[PDB]
């Protein structure tokens, strides 16, 4: 058993925002995973809201410093045969893909994806007397249908062994991060603010044989089925209902089950989304009372897949 873990991430205010009249109003202490909220509707007399975290992350913090610390070890643990989920949650324009892939590719802003593929294959070349197989996945649920970004639309089958799954979701060996930057490369060339994105990376491993699968999401902006399902199965869990959307089916998992998870919940200084930012804190503050139970995983001596 294990919690799962939330941080806060906050992207810096803008030369724009601060043009239109927008006071910063979020602050944050680092040292103690804490994150304040200054109401600017505000009557005389009350105090902002604090709310804690396992850690925050604020304007000045680098890509690095998130990684190495809050999502480095999840990768480690997806190494030795666990399951881990990343995904991001936060109003449209926060931050959500700057976390999750970067909007630059050099290697100090890079996101968590390509860090991680830099991570995974410096294991993988280290390691010693191991194979390992990595493979990856890239889809899209819009509007409640799935879509593979590396083909099409695709159906979800519950099989009672094996468990949730995708049909036909095609997925890429990969022996480089060359060869997995190639395929993240083309899934976002097929790809933005309304859809949900999943990035997968199967490592199977041999010395007699593990399967780590690592889910990286980019959610939907929180502002949509998927959004208010997954809004309800962390408050249930916090009969959860997983089956309500295509997307709690697939993290059924990663909310109450088999994997380790980090929430990245990410935030706008500005005054113009004061409830957009309590919407995404509260929501992240239910969220950290989640427990999971993470196992590690055999792999069938049979993992033959096109
Ligand atoms: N921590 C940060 N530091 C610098 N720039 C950021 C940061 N977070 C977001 N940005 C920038 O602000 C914009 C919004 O980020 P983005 O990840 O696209 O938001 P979202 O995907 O949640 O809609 C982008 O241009 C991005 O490059
Ligand atoms: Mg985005």
């Amino acid at each position: 058993s294990e919690a799962l873990k939330v941080v806060a991430r906050c992207r810096p205010l803008s030369r724009k925002e601060e043009a239109a009249g927008h006071e910063q109003i979020l602050t944050m202490d680092v040292k103690l995973g804490q994150v304040t909220l200054r109401n600017p509707r505000a009557a005389p007399g009350e105090l902002p809201k604090t709310f804690t975290f396992d850690a925050v992350y604020d304007a000045s913090s680098k890509q690095a410093d998130l990684y190495d610390e809050t999502v480095r070890p999840l990768i480690d643990s997806v190494l030795q045969g666990f399951n881990g989920t990343v995904f991001a949650y936060g109003q449209t324009g926060t931050g959500k893909t700057y976390t999750m892939q970067g909007t630059w590719v050099e290697p100090e802003l890079r996101g968590v994806i390509p860090n991680a593929f830099e991570h995974i294959f410096t294991h993988i070349s280290r390691s010693q007397n191991q194979q390992y197989l990595v493979r990856a996945s890239y889809l899209e649920i819009y509007q409640e249908e799935i879509r593979d970004l590396l083909s099409k639309r695709l159906e979800l089958k519950e099989n009672p062994e094996t468990g949730v799954y995708i049909k036909d979701l095609s997925s890429f060996v990969t022996k480089n991060v060359k060869e997995i930057e190639h395929v993240m490369n083309l899934g976002n060339q097929t790809r933005s603010s309304r859809s949900h994105a999943i990035f997968i990376i199967t490592v199977e491993c041999s010395e007699h044989i593990r399967v780590g699968k690592l889910n990286l999401v980019d959610l939907a902006g929180s502002e949509n089925l998927s959004l208010s399902a997954l809004g309800n199965v962390i408050a249930a869990l916090a009969h959860i209902p997983y089956r309500d959307s295509k997307l709690t089916r697939l993290l059924q998992d990663s909310l109450g089950g088999n994997a380790k998870t980090i929430m990245v919940a990410t935030l706008g200084p500005a005054s113009h989304s004061y409830d957009e930012s309590l919407s995404t804190l509260r929501f992240a503050n239910r969220a950290k009372n989640i427990k999971n139970k993470p196992r590690v995983n055999e792999d069938p001596k049979d993992t033959l897949l096109r």
